[PDB]
Protein backbone atom coordinates (compact mmCIF):
# COMPACT_ATOMS: atom_id res chain seq x y z
CA UNK A 1 0.00 0.00 0.00
CA UNK A 2 1.68 3.25 -1.35
CA UNK A 3 1.35 6.36 -0.24
CA UNK A 4 2.56 9.95 -0.82
CA UNK A 5 2.53 12.34 1.86
CA UNK A 6 1.20 15.82 1.10
CA UNK A 7 1.91 19.44 2.68
CA UNK A 8 -0.85 21.12 3.80
CA UNK A 9 -0.67 24.86 2.53
CA UNK A 10 -2.84 27.70 4.40
CA UNK A 11 -5.61 25.39 3.39
CA UNK A 12 -5.30 26.54 -0.24
CA UNK A 13 -3.14 23.64 -1.61
CA UNK A 14 -2.03 20.34 -1.37
CA UNK A 15 1.24 19.47 -2.90
CA UNK A 16 3.78 16.53 -2.59
CA UNK A 17 7.63 15.86 -3.67
CA UNK A 18 8.25 13.43 -6.83
CA UNK A 19 11.16 12.85 -8.36
CA UNK A 20 11.66 12.59 -12.16
CA UNK A 21 15.10 10.71 -13.81
CA UNK A 22 18.38 8.99 -13.54
CA UNK A 23 19.70 9.92 -10.46
CA UNK A 24 16.45 11.32 -9.55
CA UNK A 25 16.02 15.03 -9.52
CA UNK A 26 12.94 16.56 -6.78
CA UNK A 27 9.91 18.32 -7.27
CA UNK A 28 6.87 19.61 -5.65
CA UNK A 29 3.58 18.94 -7.36
CA UNK A 30 0.37 19.90 -7.04
CA UNK A 31 -1.93 16.63 -6.97
CA UNK A 32 -4.77 17.56 -8.89
CA UNK A 33 -7.96 15.68 -9.61
CA UNK A 34 -9.08 18.37 -12.41
CA UNK A 35 -6.31 17.90 -14.93
CA UNK A 36 -4.38 14.94 -16.48
CA UNK A 37 -0.94 16.20 -17.21
CA UNK A 38 2.02 15.70 -15.57
CA UNK A 39 4.99 18.73 -16.17
CA UNK A 40 7.80 20.16 -14.30
CA UNK A 41 9.36 23.30 -15.12
CA UNK A 42 13.00 22.86 -17.27
CA UNK A 43 16.42 24.48 -18.07
CA UNK A 44 14.81 25.73 -21.20
CA UNK A 45 12.78 27.84 -18.68
CA UNK A 46 13.45 31.50 -18.23
CA UNK A 47 10.25 32.85 -17.45
CA UNK A 48 10.10 34.50 -14.33
CA UNK A 49 8.58 31.48 -12.65
CA UNK A 50 11.29 29.67 -13.72
CA UNK A 51 13.67 31.45 -12.23
CA UNK A 52 12.24 30.99 -8.67
CA UNK A 53 11.40 26.94 -8.86
CA UNK A 54 13.21 23.82 -9.70
CA UNK A 55 14.05 22.92 -12.93
CA UNK A 56 14.32 19.69 -14.50
CA UNK A 57 17.98 19.41 -16.35
CA UNK A 58 17.72 16.25 -19.09
CA UNK A 59 21.30 16.55 -19.70
CA UNK A 60 21.36 14.93 -15.67
CA UNK A 61 19.79 11.96 -16.74
CA UNK A 62 20.64 8.67 -17.96
CA UNK A 63 16.97 7.63 -18.83
CA UNK A 64 15.50 10.71 -20.70
CA UNK A 65 14.43 10.21 -23.96
CA UNK A 66 13.35 13.51 -26.42
CA UNK A 67 10.09 14.06 -28.37
CA UNK A 68 9.58 16.92 -31.27
CA UNK A 69 6.14 17.21 -29.27
CA UNK A 70 4.67 20.05 -27.42
CA UNK A 71 2.16 20.60 -24.67
CA UNK A 72 0.37 23.69 -24.16
CA UNK A 73 -2.22 23.55 -21.16
CA UNK A 74 -4.07 26.77 -20.17
CA UNK A 75 -5.42 26.37 -16.21
CA UNK A 76 -8.10 28.85 -14.46
CA UNK A 77 -5.27 30.58 -13.12
CA UNK A 78 -2.12 30.63 -15.27
CA UNK A 79 -0.25 28.80 -18.34
CA UNK A 80 2.65 27.15 -19.71
CA UNK A 81 4.06 25.49 -22.99
CA UNK A 82 6.35 23.04 -22.77
CA UNK A 83 7.80 20.08 -24.58
CA UNK A 84 7.21 16.59 -24.11
CA UNK A 85 9.99 13.87 -22.93
CA UNK A 86 9.80 10.45 -21.02
CA UNK A 87 11.41 9.38 -18.23
CA UNK A 88 11.11 7.27 -14.60
CA UNK A 89 8.76 9.90 -11.64
CA UNK A 90 9.09 8.48 -8.47
CA UNK A 91 5.91 9.27 -6.89
CA UNK A 92 4.21 7.53 -3.87
CA UNK A 93 7.09 4.94 -3.57
CA UNK A 94 6.44 3.70 -7.46
CA UNK A 95 9.00 3.54 -10.04
CA UNK A 96 6.93 5.01 -12.69
CA UNK A 97 9.06 4.04 -15.83
CA UNK A 98 8.41 5.59 -19.32
CA UNK A 99 6.23 8.38 -18.14
CA UNK A 100 5.68 10.93 -20.48
CA UNK A 101 5.69 14.84 -19.14
CA UNK A 102 6.00 17.88 -20.06
CA UNK A 103 9.27 20.07 -19.78
CA UNK A 104 8.00 23.94 -19.45
CA UNK A 105 9.12 26.49 -21.52
CA UNK A 106 7.08 28.97 -20.93
CA UNK A 107 5.19 30.08 -17.97
CA UNK A 108 3.72 33.47 -18.41
CA UNK A 109 2.21 35.87 -15.57
CA UNK A 110 2.62 36.01 -11.41
CA UNK A 111 0.41 33.19 -9.83
CA UNK A 112 3.20 30.20 -10.79
CA UNK A 113 5.88 32.88 -9.40
CA UNK A 114 4.11 33.08 -5.73
CA UNK A 115 3.11 29.28 -5.57
CA UNK A 116 5.52 27.10 -3.19
CA UNK A 117 4.84 24.08 -5.86
CA UNK A 118 7.00 23.76 -9.37
CA UNK A 119 4.59 21.49 -11.17
CA UNK A 120 1.18 19.68 -11.27
CA UNK A 121 0.66 15.80 -11.40
CA UNK A 122 -3.05 15.53 -12.98
CA UNK A 123 -4.91 12.46 -11.89
CA UNK A 124 -8.49 12.80 -14.22
CA UNK A 125 -9.02 10.85 -17.41
CA UNK A 126 -6.99 10.69 -20.52
CA UNK A 127 -9.66 12.53 -22.17
CA UNK A 128 -9.48 15.79 -20.86
CA UNK A 129 -4.73 15.47 -21.54
CA UNK A 130 -3.18 18.08 -23.73
CA UNK A 131 -1.30 16.56 -26.68
CA UNK A 132 -2.80 13.04 -25.54
CA UNK A 133 -0.11 12.52 -23.09
CA UNK A 134 -0.38 9.34 -21.13
CA UNK A 135 -1.54 10.61 -17.20
CA UNK A 136 0.12 9.57 -14.57
CA UNK A 137 -1.82 7.30 -12.45
CA UNK A 138 -2.68 5.17 -16.77
CA UNK A 139 1.08 4.54 -17.00
CA UNK A 140 1.07 3.20 -13.30
CA UNK A 141 -2.55 0.93 -13.70
CA UNK A 142 -1.04 0.04 -17.92
CA UNK A 143 2.54 -1.22 -16.77
CA UNK A 144 0.58 -2.99 -13.48
CA UNK A 145 2.49 -1.20 -11.05
CA UNK A 146 -0.64 -1.56 -8.76
CA UNK A 147 -3.12 -4.06 -7.91
CA UNK A 148 -6.41 -1.95 -7.54
CA UNK A 149 -6.89 0.67 -9.63
CA UNK A 150 -8.34 3.50 -7.49
CA UNK A 151 -5.95 6.11 -5.40
CA UNK A 152 -7.77 7.55 -2.17
CA UNK A 153 -7.11 11.37 -1.04
CA UNK A 154 -7.63 12.57 2.43
CA UNK A 155 -6.85 16.19 2.64
CA UNK A 156 -5.90 17.59 6.40
CA UNK A 157 -7.48 21.08 7.78
CA UNK A 158 -6.01 24.15 9.95
CA UNK A 159 -2.90 23.58 8.36
CA UNK A 160 -1.97 20.45 9.87
CA UNK A 161 0.33 17.59 8.49
CA UNK A 162 -1.09 13.91 7.82
CA UNK A 163 -2.36 14.71 3.77
CA UNK A 164 -1.79 11.85 1.80
CA UNK A 165 -2.89 9.83 -1.29
CA UNK A 166 -3.20 6.33 -1.73
CA UNK A 167 -2.24 4.94 -5.01
CA UNK A 168 -3.74 1.14 -5.64
CA UNK A 169 -5.94 0.96 -1.89
CA UNK A 170 -7.89 2.79 0.59
CA UNK A 171 -6.99 2.97 4.08
CA UNK A 172 -10.10 2.28 6.64
CA UNK A 173 -8.42 4.33 9.44
CA UNK A 174 -9.06 7.85 7.40
CA UNK A 175 -13.20 7.66 7.68
CA UNK A 176 -15.91 6.93 9.94
CA UNK A 177 -18.32 4.86 8.43
CA UNK A 178 -18.59 2.86 5.09
CA UNK A 179 -17.89 4.21 1.53
CA UNK A 180 -20.74 5.47 -0.43
CA UNK A 181 -20.22 4.84 -4.05
CA UNK A 182 -21.52 7.40 -6.85
CA UNK A 183 -21.16 7.44 -10.50
CA UNK A 184 -19.26 8.90 -12.83
CA UNK A 185 -21.30 10.54 -15.37
CA UNK A 186 -18.62 11.83 -17.93
CA UNK A 187 -15.47 10.33 -17.82
CA UNK A 188 -12.99 13.66 -18.55
CA UNK A 189 -13.04 15.67 -14.80
CA UNK A 190 -14.07 12.87 -11.90
CA UNK A 191 -17.75 14.36 -12.66
CA UNK A 192 -20.48 13.60 -11.02
CA UNK A 193 -24.54 14.25 -10.01
CA UNK A 194 -25.52 16.44 -7.51
CA UNK A 195 -28.97 15.64 -6.33
CA UNK A 196 -29.66 18.96 -4.55
CA UNK A 197 -27.83 21.36 -2.71
CA UNK A 198 -30.37 22.42 0.59
CA UNK A 199 -30.13 24.69 4.00
CA UNK A 200 -32.37 23.88 6.44
CA UNK A 201 -35.00 21.29 3.80
CA UNK A 202 -34.93 24.35 1.41
CA UNK A 203 -33.29 24.39 -1.70
CA UNK A 204 -30.82 26.69 -2.46
CA UNK A 205 -29.50 26.12 -5.83
CA UNK A 206 -29.20 22.91 -7.78
CA UNK A 207 -33.12 21.98 -7.15
CA UNK A 208 -33.49 19.36 -9.96
CA UNK A 209 -29.72 18.03 -9.65
CA UNK A 210 -26.90 19.82 -11.39
CA UNK A 211 -23.11 18.13 -12.38
CA UNK A 212 -20.15 18.56 -10.56
CA UNK A 213 -16.72 17.78 -10.03
CA UNK A 214 -14.47 16.67 -7.35
CA UNK A 215 -11.12 18.76 -7.56
CA UNK A 216 -8.13 18.62 -5.10
CA UNK A 217 -6.57 21.46 -7.24
CA UNK A 218 -9.45 24.12 -6.24
CA UNK A 219 -9.96 25.62 -3.20
CA UNK A 220 -13.35 26.83 -2.64
CA UNK A 221 -17.06 25.22 -3.36
CA UNK A 222 -17.53 27.07 -7.08
CA UNK A 223 -20.68 27.11 -9.10
CA UNK A 224 -22.29 29.40 -11.94
CA UNK A 225 -22.64 32.72 -11.05
CA UNK A 226 -26.20 33.29 -11.13
CA UNK A 227 -26.92 30.38 -7.56
CA UNK A 228 -23.50 31.20 -5.97
CA UNK A 229 -25.40 34.92 -5.64
CA UNK A 230 -28.38 33.23 -3.59
CA UNK A 231 -26.08 31.59 -1.73
CA UNK A 232 -24.09 34.33 -0.51
CA UNK A 233 -26.89 36.40 0.34
CA UNK A 234 -28.61 32.93 1.55
CA UNK A 235 -25.58 33.19 4.33
CA UNK A 236 -25.14 36.63 4.92
CA UNK A 237 -21.75 37.59 2.66
CA UNK A 238 -21.65 41.15 1.30
CA UNK A 239 -18.66 42.45 -0.96
CA UNK A 240 -15.97 44.59 0.24
CA UNK A 241 -13.46 46.90 -1.01
CA UNK A 242 -10.69 44.28 -2.12
CA UNK A 243 -14.00 42.12 -3.70
CA UNK A 244 -13.87 39.89 -1.14
CA UNK A 245 -17.15 38.28 0.06
CA UNK A 246 -17.31 38.87 3.98
CA UNK A 247 -19.11 37.42 6.24
CA UNK A 248 -19.48 38.16 10.53
CA UNK A 249 -16.94 35.75 12.23
CA UNK A 250 -19.57 35.73 15.01
CA UNK A 251 -22.08 34.55 12.67
CA UNK A 252 -20.58 30.96 11.70
CA UNK A 253 -22.45 30.02 15.49
CA UNK A 254 -25.91 30.59 13.82
CA UNK A 255 -25.43 29.84 10.34
CA UNK A 256 -27.45 26.13 9.29
CA UNK A 257 -25.32 23.30 7.36
CA UNK A 258 -25.43 23.42 3.78
CA UNK A 259 -26.20 19.93 2.40
CA UNK A 260 -25.20 18.31 -0.68
CA UNK A 261 -27.19 15.33 -1.87
CA UNK A 262 -25.39 13.07 -3.88
CA UNK A 263 -26.85 9.35 -4.66
CA UNK A 264 -29.68 9.99 -2.39
CA UNK A 265 -27.25 10.09 0.62
CA UNK A 266 -26.61 13.63 2.23
CA UNK A 267 -23.35 15.25 2.55
CA UNK A 268 -23.39 18.21 4.98
CA UNK A 269 -20.88 21.33 5.06
CA UNK A 270 -20.87 22.63 8.48
CA UNK A 271 -20.63 27.27 8.44
CA UNK A 272 -17.39 26.07 10.28
CA UNK A 273 -16.05 24.41 6.39
CA UNK A 274 -17.54 27.00 4.35
CA UNK A 275 -16.39 30.27 5.71
CA UNK A 276 -12.79 30.41 6.02
CA UNK A 277 -10.53 32.37 8.39
CA UNK A 278 -8.01 34.86 6.92
CA UNK A 279 -6.40 37.59 8.81
CA UNK A 280 -9.16 38.81 11.43
CA UNK A 281 -11.52 38.29 9.36
CA UNK A 282 -14.04 35.67 7.75
CA UNK A 283 -14.94 35.10 4.41
CA UNK A 284 -17.00 33.24 2.34
CA UNK A 285 -15.83 29.90 1.14
CA UNK A 286 -17.67 30.12 -2.24
CA UNK A 287 -17.14 31.39 -5.67
CA UNK A 288 -19.07 32.46 -8.93
CA UNK A 289 -17.13 30.98 -11.81
CA UNK A 290 -19.38 30.05 -14.99
CA UNK A 291 -17.91 26.61 -16.61
CA UNK A 292 -20.23 26.39 -19.67
CA UNK A 293 -19.44 22.09 -21.14
CA UNK A 294 -21.79 19.32 -22.84
CA UNK A 295 -23.74 18.44 -19.56
CA UNK A 296 -24.56 22.03 -18.51
CA UNK A 297 -22.86 24.25 -15.99
CA UNK A 298 -20.49 22.77 -13.84
CA UNK A 299 -20.09 23.02 -10.04
CA UNK A 300 -16.49 22.55 -8.51
CA UNK A 301 -16.78 20.38 -5.31
CA UNK A 302 -13.17 21.85 -3.97
CA UNK A 303 -11.31 21.65 -1.10
CA UNK A 304 -13.89 22.88 1.29
CA UNK A 305 -15.79 19.60 0.24
CA UNK A 306 -12.88 17.15 -0.01
CA UNK A 307 -11.70 18.31 3.62
CA UNK A 308 -15.04 17.17 4.98
CA UNK A 309 -15.23 13.71 2.95
CA UNK A 310 -12.17 10.88 2.43
CA UNK A 311 -12.65 10.66 -1.06
CA UNK A 312 -11.57 7.24 -3.23
CA UNK A 313 -11.10 7.80 -7.04
CA UNK A 314 -12.20 4.39 -8.30
CA UNK A 315 -11.02 3.84 -12.39
CA UNK A 316 -11.70 0.23 -12.60
CA UNK A 317 -15.91 0.91 -12.00
CA UNK A 318 -16.00 4.64 -13.17
CA UNK A 319 -16.36 5.72 -9.23
CA UNK A 320 -16.29 8.11 -6.86
CA UNK A 321 -16.35 7.03 -3.08
CA UNK A 322 -17.21 9.08 -0.36
CA UNK A 323 -17.16 8.28 3.59
CA UNK A 324 -16.80 11.34 6.38
CA UNK A 325 -13.04 11.89 7.54
CA UNK A 326 -12.32 10.52 11.32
Amino acid sequence: VDEQPLENYLDMEYFGTIGIGTPAQDFTVVFDTGSSNLWVPSVYCSSLACTNHNRFNPEDSSTYQSTSETVSITYGTGSMTGILGYDTVQVGGISDTNQIFGLSETEPGSFLYYAPFDGILGLAYPSISSSGATPVFDNIWNQGLVSQDLFSVYLSADDQSGSVVIFGGIDSSYYTGSLNWVPVTVEGYWQITVDSITMNGEAIACAEGCQAIVDTGTSLLTGPTSPIANIQSDIGASENSDGDMVVSCSAISSLPDIVFTINGVQYPVPPSAYILQSEGSCISGFQGMNLPTESGELWILGDVFIRQYFTVFDRANNQVGLAPVA
